[PDB]
């Protein structure tokens, strides 16, 4: 199948492309792939395990490999032998020029930069070029992914961003204002009648103007937010006390990192995104708002190692206080990377299925899921579970 | 409803009788009452918040509100407040001389204690007492804890436990050696058709004999050690590894305390059992066997302050090792409490609903479920959810 | 002796109060207390312990005792039974109404509080009357110190605060612009020929006018922010790295806590002053700038059970890197407290040894010692036991 | 300098002479050296960065590179390319085969490998063997380090181990019975004129036996336990609740491990000799014998990456118990490595210098250090900088 990645040459891209091919060529085993647990077998008549991938990107670098190898001196997240091997598959892997149109003042890394907007372009023809590059390389078996950099928090406008025919018209006003990046891929996608898939906490598809367009289109889209590492453990260890009939007095996460991500959720503005997903978790899974507190520290020591430091507040039978703790220790491109290929995989079984509008049954892979508010983890696998079966 | 408790002075059975009055007196909250969760409602038209107590005890104590005092000042678990507003009641409630048997080697420093084997009754007589207290006690709403110390393994026999003639030969050839104080509880208990509940990880009504003798006298018994904080942890968080499809390498438990419970728990003979019951867990919610460290030791001065350290090294994508920290503080009493009152009320509704023999749907409550192969939280609380469901 | 403290009704104040007659008395040990640690065997000829004492308040409270229960009834940091010895000495004691000038933003409660500044009072005028509460008071051997709520960083002015004939200029001058709580308190004390130290961050004597005033009364002033948590931890395990020449690349500092600490130290005010001397203290230690983040943020559960937890990221032989963790569970008022008794008798020591103005000797109370670069626990804690010996 | 290695195909071995070509060629930084402070400028003088590599070893291979690369297999403990660079180098060490009479009964891969003490050879048949290895390598620069497997206690006696004519009866006497592994290498290097240092818990020369045979042989000697990962940190945390006098009630030291530590130590009568300088420590530190658990467990996934977990519960002020806890992450080889070198220049500089016996001064760089009580990480290197300077 083909994968189309938005900001295909991060840590998280090419560690899925590194990994794919990895399998394909029987070298690596299939760890992590929720696409591989015995209850989803069959899934290779529809989704086999075969990756074909491209995509957009706004950091200048010579083609996939040279931006894998790049991530690997920082981190080495995997053994030397694995690349080399896997070196030629992505030499052919070459990004093409996107946009970032409304992304932060937390964006800083590229000396060179003329791209979207970057060359005098106009809503229109940035539009025409991204159909233009998915176009081109999307076939019958495609998937296009959001996997670029946290975005800031836009300012939703209902006559833009609540009706096809106003989104269709803010690129006809030239409104760069309302118009966000991820919208334009999402519609890019959407448009082309490609299911599209939202890694990031970015809106993206998450507007109702991009709603009734795949809706209307036949296209299943799913995301908004992979669901990797901290929070999976928060959204699997917070009913543990609702079962309990504990109460929660407060949660406390805090996080450090210092790549490209832990680089760009420096600021408050694009952070303030993601910061948000890992703080309201919590409401929607006891029915009460303990006092919560999710902060996000750069730290460049660690790089991709993202390092997460957690402490529980709660309250048991005679009104005791007692306490919880735990820290996260992993790398993010690990817990992400096959994510992104379960998703696709997922993706193209349900368009198969006749699967359009949302996927609220793939809750399970982010944490700020559409149109569900399924936050415990054994409830979303559950439904995720159940979902596959009834389409099978 | 009334119930009995083996084990009347513990910390646990005395904070059960601290806060049941407490709340009954409206003086406490109805924090961590599973049964007072919104789903169970209208179980109080079976089985309403309302108890009295009475029990078999090794310690002579003078009465209940004395043993309750003597943990306060220990751990303080509660307010000093409560504890004499919980007076006259607890002046009340008192104990009654039961038996020590074959088995407990920790289970010694109430000085010169002895009491069965001190002198020499016969095991048809202790018996014939035992279910005489207990039989006077009961009535109509009687339900028979087990919340006394933990004995090692029970030492089975093919020929006395594997059948209630076996065991009932057994109590009448004296066949002592084969014959462990709990037996003996549950066997009473359920002869006088008296539901069972055993939170400890002693034999009890897990034998046969004794089931069997259950179905005959149609009650029902269910339980097997009760699953508190640790292994409840253990227990909610290891099928996060598995949802994902990550490999677990290996989990490490150390847990420390010491104030009765670690005390007997510096043998290896009763300590066995209770640890191989966090151990085991493993395997059943992951299919495979991680190596496995799991630790009690120990340390006097946080005395119920039951702290743990655990530890988990798993695999992802590519094979990377990935880490993970928790540690858990807090008094087993608080957290242990609450759940032999909801067991209580739990085992009243079943009788009045027609159930007998093991409740294999309370599963939630225990760390080693009788009958049953449901270890994950989140499968064993809906379970519970569910058998209620039907019985309603 | 007498001491005179600054925020009487703080937490530590009254913790320092409690625990003194509970000492005096007889009905607690004497465990915490530095001046009790056999090297400084003879200190009692000088300043044994027996405490009288006084102090200046804004939130005007009835008596210490009251101030005493509110701090316990949510922190419970101490025996009920101590308390309820001292109840009748605490209540004694009465708080005179203090300054609040210049206090940053944090110090919301008394709103419209009229007696002191509010109490349309001039400086000059102002600055008597807390000179006429001390000057009362104190005695010969008497001595003042600051424990309040942290003050924010204070814009200096060269001109008032550079000479000493610029403060008094300042005072007719009604310069509140330049005047902060503490310094008219420091500058009171020092006038009176009193010691003087300061627990809080606050400038308070840590000022070139204020120096002279001391030297030119012959007085000796002490610190700068007391070291008794988190910042403790720092200065004594830091200095491991050094001594094995190993580098710190990157130092996490994270604390929470949530009483009137919490309260004002919630803002960017105050806050900025305690962060600064906390993390500042690592560039003194080993010579160079690892990338260091110290935060504070308002946990309302905690209360004076400040929580801390720490990361170091370190690297030996051959560049490979390496981890540390740590977390802080403590009482602060506890750790605290203890201080304040024995900065009182090393104050009033070398009062009595002839030393005037800054004793750079006591470095080991304080985050912020005033004059010097000992920053190292073990440093500052032969230093302070030469220091002894040599005034001896 | 030459640097003749018992144990030598060990990581830690490996990773010294990894370590050390790597510098020499200017290619691999200077960190983690105690030696090359700035204090110790002008050791250059005596002993500068240079080694010349052999060594015993009883699991004989081809190269010191190949043991490496082995050791690198695994723990991939530092840059793929500095082996390779390297690589041609210790490919041309070659170690000997050493000894191991009497480790107790637990060894697990050295299987048919013996040419040495099993292959027939007496007690005196052996030393002069392992006489006859060290001296063809040894010069006037060379000296003998230990960093061989941990060894169980031994059965002394005051004929045999407490003296060295007593002890030397012993050799030509055949009484294996008594004959340690290492006192059989330390009494090879000794009496050579040679300078020794032992890294583990194993005895060596710290019997009286040989203790003597330095002072007449007019060699210094030194060391019992190389203090570096968990112990480093309990010798440098514990005192600072010493100085606030605060009182420690217990410590827990649990660490995990698995390479040919970890699976040597298995037992107890070798963990027996390791523990227990991880366990002596703080009674010989504070004054104070509070309750202390120090214990070590397999855990083979960590490989060489040594994990600790510490806890420690201290009591206050008004009685106030409190508690801190911390993670030691980090691998063995790496800490340990550089102090390999340290120990050996510093006992070059000792030799040059006359110093003969044990070096009390070197008490720096170990948890079990002979002849003396300073245990305190402070202390320690305040006192080998002065050692130094006198010596200077
Ligand atoms: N465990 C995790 O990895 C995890 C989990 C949840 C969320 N996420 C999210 O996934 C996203 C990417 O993660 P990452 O670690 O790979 O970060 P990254 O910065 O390394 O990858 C982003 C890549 O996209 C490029 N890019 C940025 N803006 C773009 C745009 N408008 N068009 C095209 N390319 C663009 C960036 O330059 C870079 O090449 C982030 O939003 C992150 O918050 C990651
Ligand atoms: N969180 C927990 O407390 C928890 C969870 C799992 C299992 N358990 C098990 O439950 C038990 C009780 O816990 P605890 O903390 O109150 O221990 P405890 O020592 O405080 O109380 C045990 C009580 O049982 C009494 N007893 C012992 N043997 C007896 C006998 N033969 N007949 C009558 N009374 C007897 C003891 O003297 C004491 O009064 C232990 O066996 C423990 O292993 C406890
Ligand atoms: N471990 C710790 O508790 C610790 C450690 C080092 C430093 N500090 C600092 O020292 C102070 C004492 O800590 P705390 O927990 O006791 O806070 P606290 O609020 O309990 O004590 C402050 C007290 O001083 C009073 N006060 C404040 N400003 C005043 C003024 N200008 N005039 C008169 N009274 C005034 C307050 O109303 C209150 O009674 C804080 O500034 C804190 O930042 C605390
Ligand atoms: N952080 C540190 O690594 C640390 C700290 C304290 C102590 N130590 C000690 O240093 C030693 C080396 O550590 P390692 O982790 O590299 O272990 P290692 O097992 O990998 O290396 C030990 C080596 O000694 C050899 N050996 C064992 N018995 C021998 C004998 N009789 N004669 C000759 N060679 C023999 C073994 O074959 C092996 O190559 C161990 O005793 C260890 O406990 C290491
Ligand atoms: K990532
Ligand atoms: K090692």
């Amino acid at each position: 199948m083909k994968v189309w990645l938005v900001g295909a040459y991060g840590i998280v891209s090419t560690t899925a492309m590194v990994g794919a091919r990895a399998i394909e060529r029987g070298i690596a085993p299939k760890i992590g792939l929720v696409s591989e647990l015995p209850h989803f077998e069959g899934i290779e008549k529809y989704a086999p395990f075969s990756f074909e991938f491209g995509g957009h990107e706004i950091r200048l670098l010579s083609n996939a490999y040279e931006a894998a190898k790049e991530h690997w001196e920082l981190n080495r997240h995997f053994d030397r032998e694995i690349l080399e091997a896997v070196k030629s598959d992505l030499e052919g892997i070459v990004a093409r020029k996107g946009t970032a149109l409304n992304c932060g003042s937390g964006i800083k890394e590229l000396g060179d930069i003329k791209t979207l907007e970057g060359e005098g372009l106009s809503l229109a023809e940035m539009v025409s070029r991204i159909e233009e590059d998915i176009k081109s390389f999307a076939d019958d078996e495609t998937v296009v992914i959001n996997v670029a950099s946290t975005e800031p928090l836009p300012n939703y406008s209902e006559e833009y961003h609540g009706s096809l025919e106003g989104f269709e018209r803010m690129i006809d006003e030239d409104r760069k204002e309302y118009a966000s990046a991820s919208m334009l891929y999402a519609y890019a996608a959407l448009k082309l009648g490609l299911p599209y898939a939202n890694f990031t906490p970015s809106p993206g598809s998450a507007i109702p103007a991009l709603k009734e367009l795949a809706e209307k289109k036949g296209v299943p889209h799913a995301g908004n937010d992979g669901k990797t590492g901290e929070t999976l453990v928060k959204t699997t260890l917070a009913p543990m006390f609702a079962y309990r009939n504990m109460e929660v007095v407060g949660w406390m996460s805090y996080n450090i990192l210092g790549d490209y991500d832990g680089k760009v959720l420096s600021a408050r503005d694009n952070k303030e995104s993601k910061v948000l997903s890992k703080d309201k978790v919590l409401e929607k899974m006891l029915g009460y708002s303990p006092y919560s507190i999710t902060e996000i520290q750069y730290f460049p020591s660690l790089v991709d190692n993202k390092t997460a430091f957690d402490f529980v507040h709660f309250k048991g039978f005679l009104g005791k206080l007692m306490k919880f703790y735990f820290i996260w220790d992993a790398i993010d491109a690990i817990v992400a990377a096959p994510l992104i290929l379960d998703i696709a995989r997922f993706l193209l079984f349900a368009k198969k299925k006749g699967v359009k509008g949302v996927v609220k049954e793939m809750a399970f892979f982010f944490k700020s899921p559409m149109d569900t508010n399924v936050i415990n983890t054994h409830e979303q696998f559950v439904v995720l579970k159940e979902w596959y079966s009834n389409l099978k």
